[PDB]
């Protein structure tokens, strides 16, 4: 169908599955994934059982095929790639946070750029099992940014004592950021 | 409609035949390849063995076209191929094994490409005849390992209880692989 | 009477708070502060709050003897402390988070300290509100630790993550940590 | 009973006069001092009398005992303490703002004992009669600062009236002067 | 009460908890933490509780007050310093044994420091959940003295066993080595 | 009971003696000393007698115990250290007077330590037996300053002489002082 | 109560047993050292039993509470310090007598504290179960002595050997002494 | 009650004596040590005799135990005290009286500390069998002075011989070493 | 028939006078020198005069023969030699004991002598009157020997606690001498 999802060579898990089921949600396939067992199977769920499992095939890269051997059912297949990948892991947390702490700003990169990689990056920490509150991202952040941005936060901490936002904070930020530049 | 399928041209045989499997029973067509004859044969058989004819013939490639050239149904042309190109050979076998048991890890070429070369292999055997439980798979995948991987291999196959399998010990073998690299 | 109480000098407010409540618990002094205020005072009460208000004056450090200027009872001086003192602001809560997310074990400190200043870590981050769920703990406190620790980390993450304990974790480090000793 | 009021020595009469007066209060003594002259005196009241000039005797110094030598209550030797040592001089007012106002840090100087030096200041400044408030102390605290504070320093200035007390002030300093050690 | 309890920072922790249990059997008190909790809504048992958590409280450092901060039982408190600060290891106790066979003594140092050196080693191991008896204690101990000190090591080993103490081998030594100090 | 009085050592017999009595009257027991005698003696007035003789012993040094060997009240001790170190002596008082005619302010010694050595001389003066008025001690404070105060010197003494008390000369004197210290 | 008792780290055991029952005493609690122990027991002798164990562990140094661990009364904590360190012994008094035969008196301190140590030394080897006459205490005296003594000891001997008190030989010796120190 | 007195070191026998006599006096228990034994002894007698025994311990050093471990009274105890530290001797007599007879004026000492030599001079000649009176003691103290005092010491002497004191003859030579003084 | 005892001859006469009357008691004759004379002499008395007569004439040496030449009876000779003898000190125990303080083992002089010397200075010792027990004895022979004696010194004083008499310690020491003289 879309040829937008890319196959699924075992990263990002999470993009390649919410893909699928958005796809399988167009043809009006996704309640087999998620939905009711009837009692006795009949012709309209008859179809998108094996049209689902078709479309899975259709879209996972050759090493991953053997996760169906013709046997499991379209939804068992994506339970089974649940069990095995988007499992709380305490080893991916770890290496989450271990990379989270290595993010430096470089002049070579914008800002937003920055900002794109440090939610992306945290939402899949999220996706790890591990529970961050907003605060927690927000020192996060802060952590990564250079000498530079040293008067912006502390005025940020002291007036600035209720819309402690990860919003906020990232208007704020980049607010300031024009005044750096131009300064050089 | 699916055109994922790489039309077979004489390499990984398996895969292409799977992807073919899969699309036939999309359609409602399988129950003609594994199944039985029945003696009664009218238009839901007649109609599902053209249609497998035809998609067989599109899928594969011209030069390979001479399998079905005669009126030969889609379940013969299937074992044409099998036995042509799934021989089942126990010198085969001996020799495979021989070679994949002097298969190791070589420091310039990464993780990736020793898990495809692996993959390949057991393809391979699977195809010879050989039968291989996953176990013995893990086995195989874990003694080609290099010495600094000893301790997840250890802590794999005693601390790890739960049902194992090949995609679960390759995610950790990658984890390792990831954090040896971060360390050196 | 109990003559370990620091007096309050600016620092460690929830201490001496928590020493001077339980120093008034002690001589029964402690209702005034907490109980109801009577609509009929007695003789009782009064020498009550006369000694809670002294206890008070005398553990305090000289620079705030403001809090206790005005003619207030006890109850009063301890709610103006609390006020000024028993609150987090978002300076102190970055901080925490920062020093958490920055800490190291030094060569020379033991595991007992490093564990020490880990748990008083999270107290304190747990009495500004900031909810941590035991993963994070355990996370935590494996980047904080140094590369010696790689196999027993490794190890600890193949458990399943049921009965993944802090207790259990701390007593595993230890374990590593005499073998390390012993490797030097 | 306590020993924590060091005897008065000429230097910093307001906490020792504060202490004396909380001391007197603990035995319910303060009575002869501020409450009114009974036209009847009973065995209590010159038992309080007495308890009280011993009591002040005691956390005097030897050098200052001319004052009680006249066998007078100790109503009256607190008041002659007043009249000498806080005494409505505008001179001294003068030169103590002149003092202040020159008051810039030093280096080698911590935060907390320069609280303690602009305490100890606004105290005996207080006491030589010159009527200072809140937002007065603060803009006088703040003046003292050196010019690596300038951002808190307006961050603070531009925060409303009504939530800025010196004690609020004191603890962004500290907490901003920890980031100031820390990044160094 | 009792003074001569050092508050308790994280060192010797058996001699602290010896005295806190010695304290609180004083007040009759070990009732709380000893009993197989009768709990049955007495006012004896509630002050029982309050008078030991404040004891407890009491010689607890400022650092360690987080072990009690929580309103947990006296009992609880005790045995989660037993938990942090008693382990049973057994590796700990192997390092130990290994320290001990290979203690022998040296060259300046006097018989007392080496035997506070054994003790502290002794009663560490015990804390490891090692059972040692008296006579193994004398053995460890006699095999770690110069010859100088032979003649005295055979004789206590040829005596009739039975009923001695360490304690009375200690003063032995002591005698020996002040025999011994006139000679060399 | 109360210990901050020094030892008397035959140096300062003045304030010695007043905290004393001081102390005698916090316990009831001044009674003694200058009541009268009770023409009937009875258990109280006997406990009095005993309790003042071992305050006075107590808190005198171990050269001076020859004034209390003799069998003899607390009363009679004090009679005798009068007649021996108060005793009104006409040299002794000239020889007084002779030296506060020779005292001189010295540069580096502040006023307040002046006011104090010129009011124990004036004291001392007194008990000497030299009748002084106020006047007199006002002409004495202003011919012992230096030339600095010529224009205060000067001016206080065209006030009328009605009101001119020693506080208010000291003050002026204090006053005039802090604008001289100002211009060195 | 009384602090001044040096607790007990295997010193001169006499004057810590001789504190700890005067203290005992002192809070009527010595009746349970001495005292017959009663067919039954109330809460006074229970009360009594458990402030006598409390004040021995409190004035015991840390190295010897061992004596006390296990579940014993104060009598038998005080009988195994007995037994342990006044056994009447051979050793014991065999150093004590070495030591006596080298008690030479020094040139700078006087024969009134070399008396004393001489008897503090009797005093202690009679606490060793080692009998001794009163001549032999004579005996012991004048073997310390120097040759300035030679007269008076000649006398001394020739005296008849019925009524020779060491008083009397005490005094002839201080005698001597102050001829001696005439003749120099 | 009283606590500066010195515990007995072995030194200033008169001064330590002195004190504990009239810490005695002041709990009505002198009349033990004084008073003769009554025929039958109550209670009261019991309970006097107990506690000047425990009041005299603990005022002697450790030293001194063996002075009361015996079961002797208090009233043997400072006789044994006095007997061995005040011995009534002519020698002693015959000795101080040459020291006494030869002890003149130091210039660079004052007539207060020359007083009080003489006082325990003359102390330690009445504690031995010497009977000096009043007049002796002026006619020692008058031969004791230098060549300046020739006009005083006649004119002392020319007075009767019934109304000379101790403190008169001292108030005179006071104030003439003030009239010297100022002459040289 | 009691051939035992040495004739008298001016020396230890008390040991003489004590077996004299032992033999006599023996021989049932010491009612004549001890009973009353009775009022009339019977052929009994006669005969005990003449044997104690002739008994003490035989135990007399030829010197003193001269106090039975006399016709007097036994009880007048035993008056006589009591009333020359009775009293008088055998010797000056003073420098006995002495002397044997002052012992020490001379390098070339022998074992076996030392032993005779310390035998024969206790036998005076002991006959003059002094008492000294075995434990004193063993003492005394230990203080007198040398440093290389030490090993055998504590082997006796550890291992022989209830089996130590003069003749086992001297067995002992000569055996130890032995292999002494042999590392010579």
């Amino acid at each position: 169908a879309k040829r937008n999802i890319k196959p699924f060579d075992g990263e990002k898990y999470a993009i390649w599955k919410f893909r699928i089921r958005a796809l399988l949600a167009e043809q009006d396939v996704l309640k087999v994934v998620d939905g009711l067992m009837p009692n006795e199977v009949d012709d309209s769920w008859k179809k998108a059982e094996r049209c689902a499992k078709s479309t899975i095939i259709e879209y996972l890269s050759d090493s991953f095929l053997n996760f169906a051997t013709s046997d499991i059912t379209a939804r068992q297949i994506l339970e089974n790639l649940d069990a095995v990948y988007e499992r709380k892991s305490l080893a991916s947390q770890l290496a989450l946070r271990k990379r989270l702490l290595s993010l430096k700003l470089s002049s070579e990169m914008s800002l937003l750029s920055h900002f794109h990689i440090f939610d992306e990056l945290i939402s899949e920490l999220l996706a790890a099992g591990a529970k961050i509150e907003e605060m927690d991202k927000i020192s996060h952040l802060l952590i990564t940014l250079p000498s530079c941005y040293d008067g912006i936060i502390t005025a940020i901490e002291t007036l600035s004592e209720e819309n402690l936002t990860l919003a906020f904070v990232k208007n704020r930020l980049l607010d300031q950021e024009i005044k750096i530049k131009n300064d050089h």
